[PDB]
């Protein structure tokens, strides 16, 4: 497996501040290819400067041939908290539609949507008057809508959309799903499904493969992010009503994070693993987990395998050059080809400031960890297009750089591979 072209797009210039708020590791997601369409999402500074910013969408055209990035300016809502928790998700639904959810610290959801199918039935003008107001409720639905932080958004197989997120706040939180129709245009409330019990659970990401929705998870005591403990699995069949653990045993609803039998390796507090890393279900039913720990004595990015036959096994992922992360290093994430053969690890190294693109594959047991490319000077937790990789086996990945602003700015990074 080699790289055929690598290319590279500046898209902005990124925000000042002390916080990180493009290229979070919970944006799920920020890169989206939907038809012959590439559409991503980021904050730039307005015109008062400093602390005000605006939500920007970029579209371009991706296939047959790659057009030139264009970009529409939300300049109705003005996002002024210097936040890293205030990151941007977007999704899109089977009726074309462009969800938005936004700027979230423990405070009422902002949220909007095109007006029209705008990925579906695509517009010659990009503009703002495409999108509808922000709105702090979802149609249809039912809250709470507060005190939320993480919107994450997850497209099924009919076309619908789910949006999920925490209510409460750290140490002490529960987590909630609504879905979205795409054949009525309303919000319907599948409610919470976990619960805290003085504690809350970090999910790694939503990844939906053949009409079963599947989360991983550790549970955090405190605010003190030391206090994270455990790796935990669960699975749904209907698209998050109904969930059940590793051995196919059917959970209550909602899952109690006291509950232990999630529970798929023990991770004691004080291990130095960060929640909301990476997961992936691989084309093949493979379910991967990216954390990290010090456990081995080393600070190391660790790998959690669910194999065909129930088994799991850990790994730590340690080729040669990469520099192991620390509990507030940046994190990365795990993609995957069609075919199910691949698993591409995409993971920042702390001393380096750059992001590395490794590959293992399917046939060595995913142990035959090797450098395929580099992303240099990049202070960045990177997101990824899963559907371009899929569709056309480009790797296109969303980077903050290092540096300093005005100097320091927001990419594309596209890495065709002769998959
Ligand atoms: C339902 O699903 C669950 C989840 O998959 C499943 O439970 C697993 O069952 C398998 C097989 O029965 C267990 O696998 C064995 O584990 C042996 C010891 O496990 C210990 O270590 C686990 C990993 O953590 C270690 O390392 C981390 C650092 O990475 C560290 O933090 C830990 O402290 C620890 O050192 C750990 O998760 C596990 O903890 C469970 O058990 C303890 C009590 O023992 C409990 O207190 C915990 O809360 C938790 O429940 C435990 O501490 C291991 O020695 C053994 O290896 C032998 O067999 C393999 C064959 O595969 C050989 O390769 C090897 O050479 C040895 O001969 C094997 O790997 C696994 O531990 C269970 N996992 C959990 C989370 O319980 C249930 O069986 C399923 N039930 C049904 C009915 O299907
Ligand atoms: C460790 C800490 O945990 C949560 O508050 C968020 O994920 C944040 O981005 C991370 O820095
Ligand atoms: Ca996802
Ligand atoms: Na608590």
């Amino acid at each position: 497996l080699t790289v055929k072209s690598t290319k590279q797009w500046t898209i902005g210039t990124d925000v000042q501040g002390s916080e990180r708020l493009n290229g979070v590791s919970y944006q799920e997601d920020a890169l989206i290819t939907y038809g012959d369409y590439q559409y991503v999402t980021f904050y730039e500074t307005a015109p008062a400067g400093y602390l005000n910013h605006f939500v920007k969408v970029g579209r371009r055209r991706v296939s047959p041939s790659v057009g030139d990035w264009e970009f529409l300016t939300l300049d109705d809502y003005t996002q002024k908290t210097m936040d890293g928790h205030n990151m941007i998700s977007m999704g899109i639904s089977g009726d074309g539609k462009i969800h938005l959810s936004f700027d979230h610290h423990d405070v009422p959801i902002n949220y909007r949507i095109s007006k029209n199918g705008i990925a579906k039935d695509v517009p010659s003008k990009w503009t703002s008057d495409l999108f509808d107001p922000v709105v702090h409720e979802l149609v249809g639905s039912q809250g709470p809508y507060s005190p939320l932080t993480y919107p994450r958004f997850e497209p099924l197989g009919n076309g619908d959309l789910l949006l999920e997120f925490r209510i409460g706040q750290s140490g002490s939180g529960d987590s909630y799903i609504h879905r979205y129709s795409a054949s009525t245009g309303k919000w319907q409330a599948y409610g919470m499904y976990i619960q805290g019990d003085d504690n809350n659970a970090y999910i790694n990401g939503l990844d939906y493969l053949d009409g079963k929705l599947y989360t991983s998870w550790t549970v955090r005591e405190t605010p003190n992010a030391d206090t994270n403990h455990g790796v935990y699995f669960a699975y749904s069949n209907d698209d998050g009503k109904t969930w059940f653990n590793t051995n196919d045993t059917k959970l209550t609803k909602p899952i109690s994070t006291s509950d232990d039998s999630t529970l798929i390796w023990d991770i004691p507090q004080n291990s130095r693993m960060v929640n909301q890393e990476g997961q992936l279900i691989d084309t093949k039913g493979r379910f991967h987990i990216l954390m990290r720990d010090l456990l081995s004595g080393e600070h190391q990015y660790q790998h959690y395998l669910r194999k065909a036959d129930g088994t799991w096994t850990k790994n730590a992922i340690n080729p040669a050059g990469l520099n192991g992360p620390d509990l507030y290093d940046p994190r990365g994430k795990l993609a995957g080809d069609a075919s199910g053969e691949y698993l591409f690890g995409i993971l920042p190294d702390p001393v380096k400031q750059s992001t590395g693109i490794y590959v293992a594959t399917a046939s060595k047991d995913f142990k035959d960890w090797k450098s395929l490319a580099e992303i240099p000077n990049t202070s960045t937790e990177p997101l990824f297009d899963k559907t371009r990789l899929h569709e056309s086996g480009i790797l296109s990945v969303f980077v903050r750089q290092a540096g300093g602003f005005p100097d320091r700015k927001l990419q594309v990074w596209d890495f065709e591979l002769d998959l």
